[PDB]
């Protein structure tokens, strides 16, 4: 319903993790199957998207005016709906790097111009698709995108989870700011 985010996860965790994190935001959330149909995701009243992780899932998730937090594959997906390209296999190992980062991006708002973060082995965006600037990077590897006008976001890294020096305030930015979710509950 209205003012909760919905959480399409397609990792070995389900949405446990970016559920714990929205929880402890202190936002309203939802865990739901993947393939989960866009409109189904409109008439609920859904307030925002995290989409995080080949799995079928509605293209049209990016594209009905929702704001929308890419993680990972999600990222991924988000840049191909919108005629990007990735590299297969391009980051070989785990690790936790310290990446640049534009400050200025409504995402990273608070974080310095490098930031450490955990990024898993897979792969990475190659052309950009139009519309979205590079906002994270490291060499070759693009490790975050936006679309500012459309609230389109995307994440190459992990934010969710605490090797991610400060994945939390990632979050609060995207769930807040971005999305004006309100981090209030009524007890």
């Amino acid at each position: 319903m209205e003012g909760a985010v919905v959480i399409l996860d397609a990792g070995a965790q389900y949405g446990k993790v970016i559920d714990r994190r929205v929880r402890e935001l202190f936002v309203q959330s939802e865990i739901f199957p993947l393939e989960t149909p866009a409109f189904a995701i409109k008439e609920q009243g859904f307030r925002a998207i995290i989409i995080s992780g080949a799995p079928w899932f509605d293209p049209a998730i990016f594209t009905i005016g929702k704001p929308v937090l890419g993680i990972c594959y999600g990222m991924q997906m988000m840049n191909k709906v919108f005629g990007g390209t990735v590299h297969k296999k391009s980051v070989r190992e785990d690790g936790v790097f310290n990446i640049s980062v534009d400050n200025t991006c409504s995402l990273f708002r608070g974080l310095q111009k490098e930031e450490v973060v955990l990024l898993t082995h897979g792969d990475s965006v190659d052309k950009v698709a139009d519309g979205f600037k590079v906002v994270a990077r490291s060499g070759n590897i693009v490790a975050g995108i936006a679309n500012e006008s459309k609230k389109l976001y995307g994440a190459q890294f992990h934010p969710e989870v605490g090797l991610t020096e400060n994945g939390k305030v990632i979050l609060k930015n995207f769930l807040y700011d971005i999305a004006g979710c309100s981090g209030t509950f009524t007890v």
